């Protein structure tokens, strides 16, 4: 009969008085400390149950799996979205998505040897970048991102951009500006109140404007993509979903129509830029705060693989240090801290509460990540957290920067790859210095909101 406890609202701004928009994370987990693990929160109108810690999230999206399987709103995303797409769909239309972009995805070779070597390929391409700066000062932003973002445009576009493209550049600027702004208190403030917000100047039109300059991208791709179709032999994502679209006219409840194509496209280039490309720059800086960590990731580096041959990700299996580093660095970046929104599909029963259909349900995969009781020192950064007194990679049951659960980053086996390879290839040619003093790195969060944003820095790329 009864809705988790909370703090009392107030009509329309909700729980406003209780949560601080710089720090919204802290501001849950504050309320967390005198409600217990599972409280009711007012995000402006909004009725949000709110999960923290370990047993709570896998309680409701491992054993109550099915109920808690929607998605909520996240509101700057869903001004362009819409509920279209893999991503922010529900129901049928996620479903359908779904199983559609897994299959797909085996079809062009994740997980196997095609885009190992694509990656592979691409890597080189990074060293031989980072070479052309000869030890110089620099931003490693956008060429971190030249070289993730390719390898995700193989796959959905059909070939890599080229590194001197200016659109290319224009469209990593777009992803970059818009994650940022979600990031933001500004961005958190339009999550209660975006009803008055989307109407108001600020810098959330600018977060619209780069979302639609995207759309604008996709949408034309498409339109060629359409005319030079041949359907026996798919050159891409693109092609793979204008094919399913013809085989499926003929039936009018289909998901598979332009308006999902052209979202679940963005859905992929957007979420396989960004978030392997964000996850590598913070681990960069933490690298350089750690150089001992450094160091012997090298020397494990040097004596598995060495000067000679390229890193291949098999290679993982006799690297334990390597892979408890690159966890580390997952676990302690904390990508989303709040994950992306789910919702219950039904009235649910959980835990002597009563959830109405329709309640919106954040869980919290950063107190997952930080969960006192699956990692000793949660809020330092320490790769003895996925290692043995042996020395034996280690994993933890609270390692879930992917979440769990019906709707789990179906990018994981991607990202992982591309972590390993992308870590270990450009250690393989470099050692990292700064500017700056590894006591005096800041490696706190320039901004936490959906996403986690590392500070801006630069760093020298010198030869090994
Ligand atoms: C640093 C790497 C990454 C992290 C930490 C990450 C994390 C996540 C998280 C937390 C979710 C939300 C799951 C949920 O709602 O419970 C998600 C979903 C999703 N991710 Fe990733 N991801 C990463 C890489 C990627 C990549 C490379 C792709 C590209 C194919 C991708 C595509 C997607 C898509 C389409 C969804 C929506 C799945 C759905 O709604 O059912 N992600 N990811
Ligand atoms: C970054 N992402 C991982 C989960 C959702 C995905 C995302 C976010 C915004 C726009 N498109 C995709």
């Amino acid at each position: 009969g009864k809705l988790p406890p909370g703090p009392t609202p107030l009509p329309f701004i909700g729980n406003y008085l209780q949560l601080n928009t710089e720090q919204m994370y802290n501001s849950l987990m504050k309320i967390s400390e005198r409600y217990g693990p599972v409280f009711t929160i007012h995000l402006g109108p909004r009725r949000v149950v709110v999960l923290c810690g370990h047993d709570a999230v896998k309680e409701a999206l491992v054993d109550q799996a099915e109920e808690f399987s929607g998605r909520g709103e996240q509101a700057t995303f869903d001004w362009l979205f819409k509920g279209y797409g893999v991503a922010f769909s529900n129901g049928e239309r996620a479903k359908q998505l779904r199983r559609f972009s897994i299959a797909t995805l085996r079809g062009f070779g994740v997980g196997k040897r095609g885009i190992e070597e694509r990656i592979q390929e691409e890597a080189g391409f990074l060293i031989d970048a980072l070479r052309g700066t000869h030890g110089a000062n620099i931003d490693p932003t956008f060429f971190l991102s030249r070289t993730v973002s390719n390898v995700i445009s193989s796959i959905v576009f059909g070939d890599r951009f080229d590194y001197e493209d200016k659109e290319f550049l224009s469209l990593l600027r777009m992803m970059l500006g818009s994650f940022q702004f979600t990031a933001t208190s500004t961005g958190q403030l339009y999550e209660m109140f975006s009803s008055v917000m989307k109407h108001l100047p600020g810098p959330q039109q600018q977060a619209f404007k780069e979302l639609q300059g995207l759309e604008d991208f996709i949408a034309k791709k498409v339109e060629h993509n359409q005319r030079t179709l041949d359907p026996n032999s798919p050159r891409d994502f693109i092609d793979s979903f204008l094919i399913r679209m013809q085989e499926e006219e003929k039936n009018p409840n289909t998901e598979f129509y332009l308006k999902n194509l052209v979202m679940t496209t963005l859905n992929l280039f957007f979420a396989g830029t960004e978030t392997v490309s964000t996850t590598l720059r913070y681990g960069f800086l933490l690298l350089m705060k750690h150089p001992e960590v450094e160091a012997k990731v090298h020397e494990e580096i040097d004596r598995v693989i060495g000067k000679n041959r390229q890193p291949k990700f098999e290679d993982r299996a006799k690297m334990p240090y390597t892979e408890a580093v690159i966890h580390e660095i997952q676990r302690f970046g904390d990508m989303l801290p709040m994950g992306l929104a789910h919702r219950v599909n039904k009235d649910t029963k959980f835990r002597d509460f009563f959830l109405p259909k329709g309640t919106e349900v954040f869980p919290m995969l950063g107190s997952v990540l930080r969960d006192p009781r699956f990692f000793s020192n949660p809020r330092d950064f320490n790769p003895q957290h996925f290692l043995d007194k042996k020395g034996q990679f280690k994993k933890s049951d609270a390692f879930v920067p992917f979440s769990i659960g019906k709707r789990y980053c179906f990018g994981e086996g991607l990202a992982r790859m591309e972590l390993f390879l992308f870590f270990t290839t450009i250690m393989q040619n470099f050692r990292f210095k700064s500017p700056q003093s590894p006591k005096d790195i800041d490696v706190s969060p320039k901004h936490v909101g959906f996403a986690t944003i590392p500070r801006n820095y630069t760093m020298s790329f010198l030869p090994r």
